[PDB]
């Protein structure tokens, strides 16, 4: 596993999250699900707790755009760039932007929510990519396929865990 440069992490254990907008592929149920198994995925192998906050500022503030959406760094489009987060910190820091040029699925059939969610959570917790080709922060998108038995390779489990430690 990689961390961004000079550690940047939580200095906090329970973080916050809102879903500032949805995207019209999938209804509502389906983002919140996904979103809160990304998560989940990351508080079971730490002492991260998250809890969801519908108005003010929250930690990690989860949204979806096409091209420019307010930042420096325009999406691109179908394909390629598919989402995009930013290492711990005030404001931006720790954001997830999700490209809406793609097509959001609960399946495998376009691009899946959850498995993008869970590896853009990666870097919003202070993961970079990780060398290892199994890892969920393995750079590439790969259809899994099959999400059925998905789970963190041990790698991110190190990665994380050497940031925030296993779970108490
Ligand atoms: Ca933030
Ligand atoms: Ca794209
Ligand atoms: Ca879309
Ligand atoms: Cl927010
Ligand atoms: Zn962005
Ligand atoms: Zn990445």
């Amino acid at each position: 596993f990689r961390t961004f440069p000079g550690i940047p992490k939580w200095r906090k254990t329970h973080l916050t999250y809102r879903i500032v907008n949805y995207t019209p592929d999938l209804p509502k149920d389906a983002v919140d699900s996904a979103v809160e198994k990304a998560l989940k995925v990351w508080e079971e192998v730490t002492p991260l707790t998250f809890s969801r906050l519908y108005e003010g500022e929250a930690d990690i503030m989860i949204s979806f755009a096409v091209r420019e959406h307010g930042d420096f760094y325009p999406f691109d489009g179908p394909g390629n760039v598919l989402a995009h987060a930013y290492a711990p910190g005030p404001g931006i820091n720790g954001d997830a932007h999700f490209d809406d040029d793609e097509q959001w699925t609960k399946d495998t059939t376009g691009t899946n929510l959850f498995l993008v969610a869970a590896h853009e959570i990666g870097h919003s917790l202070g993961l970079f990519h990780s060398a290892n080709t199994e890892a969920l922060m393995y750079p590439l998108y790969h259809s899994l396929t099959d999400l059925t038995r998905f789970r963190l390779s041990q790698d991110d489990i190190n990665g994380i865990q050497s940031l925030y430690g296993p779970p108490p």
